[PDB]
């Protein structure tokens, strides 16, 4: 009687003034701030 | 009596003046924050 | 009697001036905050 | 005389026998191949 | 005279019998390949 | 007379018999190949 199991687990986040959050795997762009000229 | 249990958990954001937030997985193109001439 | 469940579980976001925000997978094209010429 | 460009550029893809395929932003799900009981 | 330029470029792939293939962001979830009971 | 430039370049690939293939942020799950009970 093969039992398993799996739990990802509690987050939590508390962000402010934040240009970018979070997850990309890839980037072949540009993920820029702010350009001027 | 194979059992199997998952739970991707609990979660909890909060955020303030973020110009991008989130999960993009790829990008080819241009995430810009703001061009001038 | 195999029993199976999963729970993508409680979320909750709270967000101001924010430009964008979400989930995206493929990007080729240009998320342009703003352009001048 | 400001000039920009941008490419992406060229691809190709030749596959088979492939159960998933391509980009994914977010999954809290379950992307499950076979399950059994 | 403010020049820019940016090129993401020229790719190729050849793939078979691939059970996953691409980018991710975020998994919270389960990307099985086969579960048995 | 301020140029820039960006090239992320030329890439290639050619794969065979490949359970899991690319580029990922975040895993809080599981990338099983293969469970038995």
């Amino acid at each position: 009687d093969a039992e398993f199991r799996h739990d990802s687990g509690y987050e939590v986040h508390h962000q402010k003034l934040v240009f970018f959050a979070g997850d990309v795997g890839s980037n072949k762009g540009a993920i820029i701030g702010l350009m001027v000229g």
